[PDB]
């Protein structure tokens, strides 16, 4: 099965996903002397108050933390975006040094960890059928860099004891997504797509210019979660990144 590991890596996977190598794949390098500002970009709208978190799981490749989707609950909004994207997860991609595990580089500069906060366009109805259209969803990558601890993370941090291996979930309820939030909202975005299979080509990806910095012992524990179920050999959750994509004539456009 798909996975990070050479007999399964990102490298392998055009074999059951030719999208693998698609016109619109992600992630790439921003290359921020080529990407244009472009004034008619609006300010994004993030709007988390009423957001509800309702549990992590370990999904073998990462571990999400879900969100109740069933109502307009936590939106995105404005930017490059048409209509109203609810948030239904958010996950992580790190390395197994700080320096590497982003998926997005800037300049060629790869982060810590990289967050994905992922939403679906709701003329569409569900997750689902969003996956199937051009703008169906809509991600916020957010880059870590390693410093200071990030208090609003430590949540999170310690609940990774509890779904270790693949396949475990937890309650994880009243969690607010506000507490990942760089001060600055700036971005840079581009049409792509999933980062992991099915890789299909249904988003716009806003990946924020401000990145957030978490402590050396904060990444430390990511690294501790297993990519393997209970009762089978460990294999330490590291370098769940796919590298960057050909850009083949996209425009990255810049709000700054
Ligand atoms: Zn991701």
């Amino acid at each position: 099965h798909w996975g990070y590991g050479k007999h399964n890596g990102p490298e392998h996977w055009h074999k059951d996903f030719p999208i693998a190598k698609g016109e619109r794949q992600s992630p790439v390098d921003i290359d921020t002397h080529t990407a244009k500002y472009d004034p008619s970009l609006k300010p994004l709208s993030v709007s988390y108050d009423q957001a509800t978190s309702l549990r992590i799981l370990n999904n073998g490749h990462a571990f999400n933390v879900e969100f109740d989707d069933s109502q307009d609950k936590a939106v995105l909004k404005g930017g490059p975006l048409d209509g109203t994207y609810r948030l239904i997860q958010f996950h992580f991609h790190w390395g197994s040094l700080d320096g590497q595990g982003s998926e997005h580089t800037v300049d060629k500069k790869k982060y810590a960890a990289e967050l994905h906060l992922v939403h679906w366009n709701t003329k569409y109805g569900d997750f689902g059928k969003a996956v199937q259209q051009p703008d169906g969803l809509a991600v916020l990558g957010i880059f870590l860099k390693v410093g200071s601890a990030k208090p609003g993370l430590q949540k999170v941090v310690d609940v990774l004891d509890s779904i270790k291996t693949k396949g475990k979930s937890a309650d994880f309820t009243n969690f607010d997504p506000r507490g990942l939030l760089p001060e600055s909202l700036d971005y840079w975005t581009y049409p792509g797509s999933l980062t992991t299979p099915p890789l299909l080509e249904c988003v716009t990806w806003i990946v924020l210019k401000e990145p957030i910095s978490v402590s050396s012992e904060q990444v430390l524990k990511f690294r501790k979660l297993n990519f393997n179920g209970e009762g089978e050999p460990e294999e330490l959750m590291v370098d769940n990144w796919r590298p960057a994509q050909p850009l083949k004539n996209r425009q990255i456009k810049a709000s700054f």
